[PDB]
């Protein structure tokens, strides 16, 4: 009975899952929270939130492979998945790691400099610790690479793309090709002949159009910073705006990158909270702030949906997923009643219907097209992409 | 035979013509180029490119002064038209301008610091040689002050827009307004039951969704950087690639601040042109980057157009305008037929006609949403809005 070890090295912990070869389900899920601080625990299923101080990456994934030994897990493990933050245009597919790949991924690690670096520090410790195990890198960026050249510069001068490097990217590509893949089952859809629209709703938020399986645009850009307002990311914002705040409060532009990426979104505008479930109940208490959030928020989300649709030849579907797209009963609605020019129907009753009920169908049959949420199972991506590496020969 | 004097003071030159009030014909038209240079020369019609040196907005006003008295003019200058780059929030209509208006003027001017200064000189000057004529002041912005707050915030933190009036703005206003009064008529449609998209394409551009005959979207932001690709301006980027940029080239946001706006867009990729005219051919020609900026073009376009239609309860019309939307056979049809998605069929014979054809429609029968040309007129819009005025007893 062999699994798969799946490992996402974040800027301050390792999130890690197992997982079943055979049904891809989870046998068991922990993180490593807390990391390069003075108390860094790691707390696997809830079970015991066992503690370390100051410790390594390499050390919290070493904790990991005494915790699996100790539940006999060690000699299971056939396939080591690896997410990668940045793969840059070196990468177009998830790839059996090698030393070529990790010379690749630190080529491409100036991209994101916070995240890649990260994430090399978990392969060199998963190395040490699994080398006769198939170690497999799954980027977010490489379901993007087939946006053609028109979608992905951006209007600065040419220098700037071919000498730097400064071109949209676009990210959550693991979750826009899984939901894609389920999507063609679920709508019964021609993979070859279709035209699907992704919106990956989270705290990160990105919308993605996939022409005939391909992604023909998404909103994100080189930086997770551009497209969708956000959880604590302001999305889209004028740049003359940006530099008008920097002549009246003299700040530079790392100041406002901060405030951008870390105090804006809906946490900026509501001034209460980043999470839609707190905003969501403020609003149902006649809150302003949170309802004007939530509103730009929808509006944001609803222009790039209907903007992302000139990418297709014809629009079959409208997927929802992430923490919000799977969960949020309001946000979806006020998104498709604000698509009514699309000529979305909603089925308020299976709209209703909590996450519970999986792959599900939410829009009404006279509607002309498709609405439905699938929850994203990154992890799940990451695996099948291990287990079908796992049968080649290097 | 009274006449309207439309003013238009930019930030290195006054565009100025003389209207019949009785057809809003133009009688004169010229330009006073050159501004606060040693070299500043006036040219009416082109009959005469009479020279001054180092002169203010004030005597290149008393310039136009003279000439109009030499041409009999003087006399027959009932109303007088001023073209204002920003009215912030404390304007939504033409007004007859008094001592009140340009306190308020003054009050939005560090909202549009070049600009705005030079209105303001224009009025200044305009009041002196003609005190006994009514004067008008038509603004850029005034439109789009039907937005609702979801569509004009930006995701910063509420404390910008409250405190320091960061918001959307958006411009060509007067034209988007123009055009789409005269949609109405062409298309036969009920402006209060309507909804357009606007394609305003000249060196600067922005899209504006129209509904019910009120602008509910559009694509210029606080300044003219954001939306579309320009002439010279990038439009929509990434502030996270901003950001990224300045750590590697050292510079700053008022340097990038320039890049973007002078040295971007169509001038920036294809390192040739601004001018469409002269990448048309060149593409012709085979040329690479000028192919590139064309596309990059035509994507972002296309890219607002059905974005900016989320704003609407139904899609009526598409109107293109400007020099590039008026004569632009080939940019016209890619947008089109990057469209097809809203369902739009392109008549090729009809979208051949040059701009001498005036309004038409250049869509096919079959098309669901119906495609046209209108060619805008800011300075007619502008006396119009005098012209209504001058019945007010103020
Ligand atoms: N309305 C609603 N929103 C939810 C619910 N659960 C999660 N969310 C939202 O979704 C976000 C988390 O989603 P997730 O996909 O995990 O984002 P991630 O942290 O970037 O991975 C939270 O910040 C909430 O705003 C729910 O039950 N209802
Ligand atoms: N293809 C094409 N483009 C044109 C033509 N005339 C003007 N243009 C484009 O339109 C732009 C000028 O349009 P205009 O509305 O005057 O822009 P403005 O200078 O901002 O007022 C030029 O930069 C050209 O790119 C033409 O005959 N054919």
């Amino acid at each position: 009975f062999p699994v798969v070890l799946v490992i996402n090295c974040g800027s301050s912990s390792i999130k890690f899952s197992v997982l079943d070869v055979a049904t891809c389900d989870v046998l068991m899920a922990g993180i490593a929270d807390g990391m390069n601080t003075e108390n860094a625990f790691l707390s696997i299923n809830g079970d015991k939130p066992i503690n370390l101080a100051h410790s390594n990456y390499e050390d919290a994934l070493k904790a990991i492979a005494f915790e699996l030994e100790k539940r006999d897990l060690t000699d299971s493990v056939a396939l080591i998945g690896h997410r990668i933050a940045h793969g840059g245009e070196l990468f177009t597919q998830s790839v059996i790691i090698t030393d070529e790949i990790i010379d690749n991924i630190r080529r491409v690690s100036p991209l994101a400099p916070l995240h890649n670096y990260a994430n090399l520090s978990g392969i060199d410790a998963a190395r040490h610790l699994f080398p006769a195990v198939r170690q497999v890198a799954v980027f977010d960026t490489s379901f993007h690479q087939t946006l053609a050249p028109e979608a992905y510069l951006y209007g600065l001068p040419w220098e700037y793309f071919s000498s730097l490097g400064v071109r949209r990217y676009g990210f959550h590509g693991t979750s826009h090709r899984y939901v894609s893949r389920r999507a063609y089952e679920l709508l019964d859809l021609d993979e070859k002949d279709s035209g699907l629209i992704v919106a990956h709703l989270g705290n990160g938020a990105s919308i993605c159009a996939v022409r005939n399986g391909q992604s023909v645009d998404t909103s994100m850009g080189m930086t997770p910073l551009e497209g969708l307002m956000m959880g604590t990311r302001s999305g889209d914002v004028d740049f003359g705006a940006m530099a008008w705040i920097a002549k009246e409060t003299g700040q530079t532009l790392s100041d406002l990158e901060r405030v951008v990426n870390k105090e804006s979104g809906l946490l900026g505008i509501s001034g209460l909270s980043s999470d839609l479930r707190v905003l969501e109940k403020a609003w149902h208490e006649g809150h302003e702030r949170a309802r004007l959030a939530i509103k730009t928020f929808v509006h944001r989300i609803a222009r790039h949906i209907a903007g992302h649709a000139a990418s297709l030849h014809r629009l079959d579907g409208i997927i929802f997923t992430g923490g919000i797209g799977e969960n949020s009963v309001l946000i979806r609605q006020l998104v498709i009643e604000h698509l009514g020019v699309l000529g979305l129907t909603l089925d308020v009753e299976m709209n209703k219907q909590p996450n519970s009920h999986g792959e599900r169908i939410i829009s009404a049959n006279p509607s002309q097209v498709i609405c439905a949420v699938i929850p994203t199972n990154e992890e799940k991506m990451i695996a099948l992409d291990a287990i079908h590496l796992g049968n080649v020969k290097a």
